[PDB]
């Protein structure tokens, strides 16, 4: 074991061990109950983020014991991982606290696109660090769901990671339509839809669909991408749908060429292929890494797959403390980095 320390920040008290020094609550409880702190051990700076009230709840429990397994399972460069999880409980029987640490990035991309555009070669070397990381999860059947700016956290390097993934269901200004409108159905490409929207926002400084709502979010992407042709409706189950749609007054496609001008045309074309509304035409992040838009960056032999990763507890209804029994296990077995 080794020596804790108890403290109170904000208004919660946290009791770290004793290897981690100078907790500073970060960035306005955005990515939740996150601290700084140092790592006395690794000479390393990471962010410390303890779980709000773990085990209130069946579904607390469930999304608690959902965290921890995603975090153990991930490992690759653009994906945040965990560096240690630990609780200052003795005992299964008095484990009621959570705390997660990974690396600390610098900054996200909700906040530096805020300082106006990006250059071409940002956006090809950002989003190009996002499709290497969702190739990554989507090859373990994991989808990201609430991809967005917050979401993305980068180093002065430029250096990209992607986090809170899994998390989201089982913000609409990057969500996809299949989800907007009822649920016409959907897959992994949800998160390609999210990602053509972040890199039209780091290319112009704006937000591509700037929803007010769910209605007005639908108007604001047909104006894009033009009113569901016969194809995609054919595939739509939801006669509530079909109804929406074919009702509301029909639009065309538009040229992104002429909505994105000045951009890098393969760029634009790349935007292209991200934005259609029928989800089994959109391009996945394997593909979209080949995309020449990536020339300067991608390689084939370092684009890597994870690991399989077994979501079957994800179909379980358990009680609260057999949950909690799980993530104990869970912390339990943690083996650290290299
Ligand atoms: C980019 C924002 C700036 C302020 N720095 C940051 N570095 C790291 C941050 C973070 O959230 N780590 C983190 C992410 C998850 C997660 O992804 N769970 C699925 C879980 C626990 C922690 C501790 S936030």
């Amino acid at each position: 074991r080794p020596t804790f320390y108890r403290q109170e920040l904000n208004k919660t008290i946290w009791e770290v061990p004793e290897r981690y020094q100078n907790l500073s609550p970060v960035g306005s409880g955005a990515y939740g109950s996150v601290c700084a702190a140092f790592d006395t051990k690794t000479g390393l700076r990471v962010a410390v983020k303890k779980l709000s009230r773990p085990f209130q709840s069946i579904i607390h429990a469930k999304r608690t014991y959902r965290e921890l397994r995603l975090l153990k399972h991930m490992k690759h460069e653009n994906v945040i991982g965990l560096l240690d999880v630990f609780t200052p409980a003795r005992s299964l029987e008095e484990f009621n606290d959570v705390y997660l640490v990974t690396h600390l990035m610098g900054a996200d991309l909700n906040n530096i696109v805020k300082c106006q555009k990006l250059t071409d070669d940002h956006v090809q070397f950002l989003i190009y660090q996002i499709l290497r990381g969702l190739k990554y999860i989507h090859s373990a059947d994991i989808i990201h769901r609430d991809l967005k700016p917050s979401n993305l956290a980068v180093n002065e390097d430029c250096e990209l990671k992607i986090l809170d993934f899994g998390l989201a269901r089982h913000t609409r200004w990057y969500r996809a339509p299949e989800i907007m409108l009822n649920w016409m159905h959907y897959n992994q490409t949800v998160d390609i839809w999210s990602v053509g929207c972040i890199m039209a926002e780091l290319l112009t400084g704006r937000t591509l669909f700037p929803g007010t709502d769910h209605i007005d979010q639908l108007k604001l992407i047909l104006r894009l991408v033009g009113t569901p042709g016969a194809e995609l409706l054919k595939k739509i189950s939801s006669e509530s749908a079909r109804n929406y749609i074919q009702s509301l007054t029909q639009m065309p496609k538009m040229n992104f060429a002429n909505v994105f001008i000045g951009a890098n045309p393969l760029a634009v074309d790349l935007l292209e292929k991200m934005l259609v509304l029928d989800s089994d035409k959109r391009i996945t992040a394997a593909q979209a890494l080949a995309h020449a838009y990536f020339a300067q960056y991608h390689d084939p032999d370092d684009e890597p797959v994870a690991d399989p990763y077994d979501q079957s507890f994800e179909s379980r209804d358990l009680l609260i403390d057999e949950w909690k029994s799980l993530t104990y296990d869970e912390v339990i077995s943690f083996v650290p980095p290299p």
